């Protein structure tokens, strides 16, 4: 029968850039192995769940997933509903890696099913906590964070490195996802003399703030991480986005053995930026330990990641006992001005 592999991300609402990366490199994977003669000499049929970024929407998906014959996830986007979701995957025999949800969380709970092919949250806030010490020693830093377990979950991470570095922040505050002025928030940080916005939280929260700090004459770089990369942080933002700063993993796209792979995507109307290879990659994952295991079932695919090593998009990927990949850390991004006079995220 047919390796049946669910797609979970945000397909709509603010996230849907992330959703659709996720989709296109999951689908790409997919239809890649399938031509190659599947898993196991079984084809993959994929379904795709829509989470809307919504913890609850999110496990009316995964009970949707169950009862569709799922057998592995890739997914979600977010941690806030990749953590509860994956508590009906675990109890139902399915596993799940995410490529991009990153809240230590998600495998520190002893789970037989969750996986990653992303890095986790204290990796990410100690890079970004160091690198506030080595190049702003002396600012005053504003952290702020969207209030989700992801946001707040990195915001925390960093201050904690931060703090242990020798910088101390000057504000700590929380805004909710969808707030559309930040007006308050952009003068009491100004009022602090802020020159540093510590952003835990994703790309339309942070687009607002660089934007409207710019129009109010808060003269801060924005600093964040994994959240904001999507090309779509330079329409929210403007031009003001030029300078901002985040923390990413690898980016694949630029490794030479994924240059036609790259182009097939681009060839295909759609730019396989940030977490498209990290989902492909994911699927690949999956073949890759069914093929090591013998076997299609969920448990058994699970014990072969953690024993084995397997090819990828994002290099030879091999797993801890709690399912986190074995890959290179977390470098800093800076948003400039590309050959087509795009602002995007390249590596310092």
């Amino acid at each position: 029968m047919d390796v049946v592999i669910a797609v979970g991300a945000p397909l709509t609402g603010p996230n849907a850039a992330f959703g659709a990366q996720i989709q296109k490199g999951a689908e790409q994977a997919a239809k890649d192995i399938n031509a190659a003669g599947g898993i196991n000499g079984e084809q993959i049929k994929i379904v795709l769940g829509d989470d809307v970024s919504d913890p609850k929407q999110g496990i009316s998906v995964a009970n949707k997933f169950v009862a569709d014959g799922v057998k592995f996830v890739v997914g979600h986007f977010n941690s806030g509903v990749s953590i509860p979701a994956s508590e009906v995957y675990a109890e139902n025999g399915i596993l799940e890696i995410t490529p991009a949800a990153t809240n230590p969380v998600f495998t520190e709970r002893g789970l037989w099913n969750t996986f990653r092919t992303c890095g986790r949250d204290d990796q990410q806030g100690g890079i970004a906590g160091k690198y506030l010490a080595d190049h702003f020693k002396d600012a005053k830093v504003a952290i702020i964070h969207d209030k989700t377990p992801y946001g707040q979950g990195l915001a925390d991470e960093t201050k904690k490195a931060a703090n242990a570095a020798g910088v101390t922040e000057v504000m700590y505050e929380g805004v909710n996802v969808g707030d559309k002025d930040f007006s308050a928030l952009i003068s009491k940080m100004k009022e602090a003399g802020v020159s540093i916005i510590y952003w835990g939280g994703l790309h339309t929260e942070a687009g607002l703030i660089i934007r409207q700090a710019a129009d109010q004459g808060l003269k801060a770089k924005l600093v964040s991480g994994d959240g904001i990369v999507s090309n779509e942080l330079a329409s929210i933002a403007g031009d003001a986005v030029e300078g901002t700063l985040n923390t990413f993993g690898p980016d694949p796209t630029l490794r030479p053995e994924n240059k036609e792979l790259v182009e097939k995507f681009k060839a295909a109307g759609f730019n396989p930026e940030a977490y498209t290879l990290y989902s492909y990659a994911a699927m690949q994952a999956i073949a890759g330990a069914a093929k090591a295991a013998g076997s299609v079932e969920p448990e058994k695919v699970a014990e072969a990641l953690k024993k084995g090593s397997f090819p990828t998009a994002l290099g030879e990927i091999s797993f801890d006992e709690k399912g986190d990949p074995k890959l290179p850390g977390y470098v800093m991004y800076e948003w400039k001005k590309g050959p087509d006079g795009k602002f995007t995220y390249i590596q310092q």
